DNA sequence: AAAGATATCTT
DNA sequence: CAAGATATCTT
């Protein structure tokens, strides 16, 4: 499936090459950086070739936001079905147990226009394809020295999971109002061991998740939500 | 000196190279891709090799911050001058059309402005300078595939290098992340400083003192005008 | 954890 | 403009 084909298209070229460095035009390479800023970018940007591939190979369209506040970074859909699209996010975290923000939970879950590429409801499923790298200089090199330019990452690994079934209960961050991931190991997430029995109650904890702990103390986490369901939604 | 050191070889280095693309160990090219989260980073990257060049021959030793929540990009200090650090910090924005007004977040105001050791590599009184390198691009299929030793995803670049205090402004440049903003201008007046601060000191008041939300600013002040209108009064 | 920093953009 | 979105980290 197109499923099958990208996850097995991502972990081989993740196994094949290794990015290294900026290359200008006249042939000098700048080395990277070492944090998250740096790698989600590249990360991404190593990505979008696999993914436009096979998309390409299945009657997909790929397009990308016109708009830098918006989700997703890949849009999927046969022109012939425009209403079942499918949501490609590319998602970075490291190590030296895991977690991902998940994106907002005050935006397009809770808006169908907002902040997204198409409207919500045009979207069948949102997948994450996350990227995990081990934390590890200042010169310029030429393409004779590519072998010479230090790695900012001891190793990396790719997966691809639904967002929902790697969600957790816990926001994964506060002003910038984010779902938090499932806190574990990389073989959760490839597994997909989650908290959520369904979809459904993925979007409807997060739709309805209050911003800080004064109004949550409604629900707090999963076994909460599940009792505040039982008493009526109140 | 340092500083028209620095300017010139960064003006430079933006005249004679131009970054396209990703490259692996072996040897293959991911392209770029057109909006400011990656051109940001690219930029930076672009700029180090300079800084370190120029500071080393001013004797400066460079140091960037061991985590993601400090300020500055790059911390600059000569061993006998410890408390005369210069923090140079890489921005960029953008523009649709070559020439349109522009405007940049000069980092937030409830950090280091307001607590010495908040969020900074060092003591905030331990920098007598804080420099923006701020980069303005112009935004702009074959981008899609992989090269061998490639359309670059921006169409012009400006560079300039200002203090931070100069090119203030006095409308925040974020809300929920509280950042100062710049003035909203032409490259040129960044280049030339044309801020609407008085000195050093009455930026550092202005954002010292400035509320998160229009509500507070309300009763306090808003903008520069009614800033100075606020201290002519004493304060209230 | 919860809340707010790390940079910049959009309506 | 304001305000809160676009990502992730830190504590
Ligand atoms: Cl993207
Ligand atoms: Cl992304
Ligand atoms: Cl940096
Ligand atoms: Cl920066």
């Amino acid at each position: 499936s197109l499923r099958s084909d990208l996850i097995n298209a991502l972990y081989d070229e993740n196994q094949k090459y290794d990015v290294c460095g900026i290359i200008s035009a006249e042939g000098k390479i700048y080395p990277l950086g070492s944090d998250t800023k740096v790698l989600s970018t590249i990360f991404e940007l190593f990505s979008r070739p696999i993914i436009n591939k096979i998309a390409e190979k299945h009657g997909y369209i790929v397009e990308e936001p016109k708009q830098q506040n918006h989700y997703p970074d890949f849009t999927l859909y046969k022109p012939s079905e425009p209403n079942k699209k499918i949501a490609i996010d590319i998602k970075t975290t490291y190590t030296n147990k895991i977690k991902f923000t998940l994106g907002g939970y005050t935006s397009f879950i809770r808006n169908n226009t907002k902040n997204i590429v198409y409207p919500f409801d045009q979207y069948i499923a949102h997948w994450i394809i996350g990227y995990v790298y081990t934390r590890v200089s200042l010169k310029t090199y030429n393409i004779n020295e590519l072998n010479e330019i230090p790695k900012p990452y001891k190793g990396v690994k790719v997966f691809l999971q639904d967002k929902w079934v790697i969600a957790g209960d816990l926001a994964g961050s506060g002003n910038t109002t984010n779902i938090g991931s499932i806190h574990a190991h990389y073989k959760d997430f490839v597994e997909g061991k989650g908290i959520f029995d369904s979809e459904d109650e993925f979007l409807d904890y997060w739709r309805n998740y209050e911003r800080t702990s004064q109004l949550r103390n409604k629900y707090n986490n999963i076994s909460e939500y599940r009792n505040w369901i039982y008493r009526g939604r109140k």
